[PDB]
RNA sequence: CUGCUCCUAGCAUGCUACUACCGCGUAGCAUUUCCCAUG
C-alpha cells in the first residue's frame, strides 16, 4: 500500500526469500532527533536510550534503493557510538571507576537491529 | 487515553550446568574365615 499509518511499505530480500518492510519518512526521524523539550534531549550524554529507540525504526531505511536513508541510519549509529565513548571518557577520568565488562558494543552493529524483524521471538 | 517496542533495576518463577559434602543404592575388592557323632 502507498501509505498506511504513516508507514511506506518496501519489499526487499531477507534471509532466503522476499518479505515486506515498513519504513518511515526520513524527515520525521531527523526532526525528532533535532528538536526536543529541555533536558529530555538537551544533552544526549544524560540519556542515550532515545537514539537507540529511534534507530530501531530507522533500520528499514538501509535497504532502500536511494542511499541517503542508509546514510541517515549510519549517522544515527555513529552518533550513538560517539555519545557512548565520550560518556565513557567523562565518567572514567574525573571520577574514579567505570568498567569491568563492556556489554555495550551491540548498540553500534546492524546485527542487533536486524533481529527486530526476524520472524521468531 | 489506547496500542506497540526498548533499556535498566528489582522480584519471583522455571530450567540447565558445576562444585561441595552428606545420606542412600550398586560392583570390583582387599580381606579373613573351617565340620564332627549320629535314627
Amino acid at each position: 500500500p502507498h501509505e498506511f499509518c504513516s508507514q511506506h511499505t518496501m519489499l526487499v530480500k531477507q534471509g532466503d526469500d522476499y518479505v515486506y518492510l515498513p519504513y518511515p519518512d526520513p524527515s520525521r526521524i531527523l526532526g525528532a532527533g533535532c528538536f526536543v523539550d529541555d533536558i529530555v534531549k538537551t544533552d544526549g550524554t544524560l540519556m542515550i536510550e532515545r537514539f537507540v529507540s529511534l534507530a530501531i525504526d530507522a533500520y528499514p531505511l538501509t535497504k532502500h534503493p536511494n542511499q541517503e536513508y542508509a546514510d541517515v541510519f549510519h549517522l544515527y549509529l555513529q552518533y550513538i557510538r560517539k555519545l557512548h565513548d565520550e560518556l565513557t571518557g567523562h565518567m572514567l577520568d574525573m571520577y574514579s571507576v567505570m568498567l569491568t565488562n563492556d556489554n555495550t558494543s551491540r548498540y553500534w552493529e546492524p546485527e542487533f537491529y536486524e533481529a527486530m524483524y526476524t520472524p521468531h521471538t
